């Protein structure tokens, strides 16, 4: 968003000097990648991923060249984010970027092999090597131990969302009553109770607490069924990568660095954007194009993850985009009123933007809005 530059700059810088001699090898067939790989991974210590790195395809190919090692993050990248091993899972469907599978228990070592792909994003980065991960904004949050906002929740579960909501900014009745701090859970046959908190099966919600609650609520319904995993997950990236190299980041630049910055393509947009209460002839659709125009790449990524939840375009471009109900195009609908902030709402690829008076107000608001978003 502003001294994205620098940090990454600085990153970098921290890679290089903590950079360490000799070197790791790597042999994997084309075939058998993701568990030889698995395998040989774990063998090293976690340090060791830091040395210059050999990988040697034994479909025992060419000669020489980091390309093999942008194919292997590229390939494993695949592999480990594949479903077909049960490790993760497709979010809103029938799209694509993933999360955490809670069933992943059934593979009885799952915690082993999600420290292996934590070792393994961690080596990604340590290299500055990208990857076609599609790990969500709020994974990247608690990555960088950012606690997740309601407005998280929107875009992982809408139904949770709006229960939530309406308790919040609402005095409990006419639809309300006894709630306490606990979850009576889910996947498995008894029939028991989860503490929010200590005690909290005991603790009922009231309109003072109800805000606690609600905080509780959102953290729970992120990590919920796949706490051990996360926890993998992260011990193993941060034995090659610490997590407070990553401090000065924030999710969206977290998720840029990953995969990539890429160039977006405006007319692809633009004649796939749809829009609600205005119209290509709309002065603030015409001022929202002739903003997009003019502003850096890195502020249409921005503006892209502000509104879908993420900067990548899946395979086909804009008129492609998938919401939780099949096809979902970038959409524009006007709300408030001038004096309004544009919001938006990740899980329908959609951007409210008040009718503002000017194109110099619509640029501010927008502007703030995508880079102040926190």
């Amino acid at each position: 968003h502003m001294g994205f530059r620098w940090k990454l700059a600085h990153f970098r810088y921290l890679c290089q000097s903590n950079a360490l001699p000799s070197h790791v090898k790597i042999n994997v067939s084309r075939q058998t990648l993701f568990e030889d790989s698995f395998q040989q991974i774990m063998a090293l210590k976690p340090y060791d991923l830091r040395r210059r790195l050999y990988v040697i395809f034994r479909g025992e190919e060419g000669l020489d060249y980091g390309g093999l090692a942008r194919e292997w993050f590229f390939l494993l990248s695949h592999e480990v984010l594949n479903p077909m091993y049960c490790l993760f899972e497709y979010a809103g469907k029938n799209n694509y970027c993933l999360q955490i599978n809670p069933a992943s228990t059934i593979n009885p070592d799952h915690l082993s092999y999600f420290c292996f792909i934590g070792r393994f994003i961690a080596m990604a980065l340590f290299h500055g090597k990208f990857i076609d991960t599609g790990f969500s904004l709020p994974f990247y949050k608690r990555m960088l131990s950012k606690k997740l906002t309601i407005k998280d929740l929107e875009s992982i579960d809408t139904e949770f969302y709006n229960s939530l909501i309406w308790i919040r900014d609402n005095n409990i009745e006419e639809c309300g009553l006894e709630m306490y701090f606990s979850v009576d859970m889910e996947i498995l046959g008894k029939v028991t109770s989860h503490d929010l908190k200590l005690g909290g099966s005991n603790i009922l919600v009231t309109e003072e607490n109800k805000d606690e609650y609600i905080g509780l609520m959102t953290e729970w319904r992120f990590s919920r069924g796949v706490q051990e995993q996360t926890k993998a997950f992260l011990d193993g990236f941060n034995e090659v990568v610490p997590l407070q190299w990553l401090q000065y980041f924030d999710e969206k630049e977290l998720e840029v660095m990953l995969c990539g910055m890429q160039e977006v393509d405006l007319a692809d947009w633009q004649r796939n954007t749809v829009y609600r209460h205005y119209t290509r002839n709309s002065k603030q659709i015409i001022w929202f194009w002739q903003f997009v125009k003019e502003t850096d790449n890195e502020v249409r990524m921005r503006l892209l993850q502000f509104v879908t939840g993420t900067c990548r375009l899946p395979l086909g471009g804009f008129a492609e985009l998938m919401g939780s109900n099949g096809p979902q195009k970038f959409c524009i609908e006007k709300v408030g009123k001038d004096t309004w902030l544009p919001r938006s709402h990740t899980c329908f690829n959609r951007l409210d933007l008040p009718p503002y008076k000017s194109y110099e107000q619509l640029k501010e608001k927008l502007l703030f809005a995508i880079e102040e978003t926190e």
